[PDB]
């Protein structure tokens, strides 16, 4: 699917992350300390420039995202 960089493309930006079991767009692990982006988690499905499938994972993912409450690098609704 997409690779790790494919997040940089929505700096400042909003993306709805849907969460799946199988074939996903990324496969997310979320940490608490060294993340690949800072990702704020938004409680509004509005303005979400795109549709990205993740997967929750503890081992191996794609990307790795910290969630943060203010500076994130994007925004992210998820359902």
């Amino acid at each position: 699917g997409y690779g790790k960089g494919y997040l940089a493309m929505f700096k400042n930006k909003k993306v709805r992350f849907k969460v799946v079991n199988s074939f996903p767009d990324l496969k997310v692990q979320f940490v608490t300390s060294f993340p690949d982006y800072k990702v704020k988690i938004s409680n509004s499905s509005s303005f979400c420039e795109e549709t990205i499938k993740i997967q929750v994972v503890t081992s191996f993912p794609d990307v790795k995202l910290q969630k943060v409450t203010s500076f994130g690098d994007f925004e992210a609704y998820i359902d």
